[PDB]
């Protein structure tokens, strides 16, 4: 399948693709604002995430730090980000479908659509001013919004024991953004699409 990864914002951000052992592609990239990155994503694939991470610093040896979303220290990505990480989430080719999704879980730092570029199904946005609006407790100093399982480490934010209800937390992230999770029990916002579809991850999809 293949991923375009587009950059709209105003400032440069580093896209990063993996599927938590492993990177997706090159795994990570920068893109300056308007720069479009093609990747491709094997089928079968299942539990690849994208993210935006911000205000990156690497060496010429592709070792640094980023101030949200950094994997590890690396531009290339093999594991998932720290939080706060808006995340494009798929399953490609399970059962004869694409599952797709957004999911605030992790916390809110870039505004980003995912869509499909072929027919078949809807895309899912959220491109709200998280940030702007974040609640203080929640507030991430290097930038960002983080989820209140991040911030407090409760079982009801982190939905530890599988039962967990909506929280003033989440409810925030669900008021702003309908269309993306906002705690691990929320109702699905998943979107199924054709086996085999192919897509484009934009950031900044408004402004």
């Amino acid at each position: 399948a293949t991923f375009e990864i587009v950059n709209r914002c105003s400032y440069t951000v580093w896209a990063a693709a993996s599927k938590g052992d492993a990177a997706l592609d090159a795994g990570g990239r920068q893109l300056n604002s308007g720069e479009s990155w093609t990747i491709n994503v094997e089928p079968g694939t299942n539990g690849g995430k994208i993210w935006a991470r911000t205000d990156c610093y690497f060496d010429d040896s592709g070792s640094g730090i980023c101030k949200t979303g950094d994997c590890g220290g690396l531009l290339r990505c093999k594991r998932f980000g720290r939080p706060p990480t808006t995340l494009a989430e798929f399953s490609l080719n399970q059962y004869g479908k694409d599952y797709i999704d957004i999911s605030n879980i992790k916390g809110f730092n870039v505004p980003m659509n995912f869509s499909p570029t072929t027919r078949g199904c809807r895309g899912v946005r959220c491109a709200a001013d998280i940030v702007g609006q974040c609640p203080a407790k929640l507030k991430a100093p290097g930038g960002g919004c983080n989820d209140a399982c991040t911030v407090f480490q409760t079982s009801e934010y982190c939905c530890t024991t599988g039962k967990c209800g909506p929280t003033e937390y989440s409810r925030f992230f669900k008021r702003l953004c309908p269309d993306a999770f906002s705690y691990v029990l929320d109702k699905p916002t998943t979107v199924t699409c054709p086996g085999s579809s192919n897509y484009r991850v934009t950031f900044c999809p408004t402004a």
